[PDB]
C-alpha cells in the first residue's frame, strides 16, 4: 500500500496531469496518513513537511530539504539502502548535477524500486 502511493506520484506526475509540487504534496498526505498507525516519529517527519507547506512561511524546497536531512538522519541507523536513496537525492540536488523536480522524481521512483525488490 505504500508503493501505492509513489505509484500514484509517477503516475500524476509524469501524465501531466498535476505539477510536481501538487504530486509531491499529496504523496506526503498519502505518506503521513500511511505512518500514524506504524510509525510515529515518521509521521512526524512527514507532518512538519505539511506544517512548513501549510504555514506559508517555508518554501517548497527549504522544506523538502528540512524534512529529508531529518528522514535521513532516521533512517542512518535503521535502513542504510534508504539512508543511500535520501543522500543521492539531497547530493544529486544541492550539487546542481540535478534540478529539484528531477532529483525528487529518481527519489521516488527509486524508494518504489526498493520496496518492489
Amino acid at each position: 500500500e505504500s508503493a501505492k502511493i509513489f505509484k500514484e506520484f509517477l503516475e500524476d506526475y509524469e501524465s501531466g496531469k498535476k505539477s510536481f509540487r501538487e504530486a509531491s504534496y499529496d504523496a506526503t498526505v498519502k505518506l503521513f496518513l500511511w505512518f500514524l498507525p506504524r510509525n510515529i516519529e515518521l509521521a512526524e517527519i512527514a507532518l512538519r513537511w505539511l506544517i512548513m507547506l501549510e504555514s506559508k512561511k517555508v518554501s517548497f524546497e527549504e522544506a523538502s530539504l528540512i524534512a529529508l536531512r531529518e528522514a535521513l538522519r532516521w533512517f542512518k541507523v535503521r535502513n542504510n539502502e534508504l539512508y543511500k536513496i535520501i543522500k543521492e537525492a539531497l547530493d544529486d540536488y544541492e550539487s546542481g548535477k540535478k534540478s529539484f523536480e528531477e532529483a525528487l522524481w529518481d527519489y521516488y521512483e527509486k524508494v518504489l524500486e526498493y520496496l518492489l525488490k
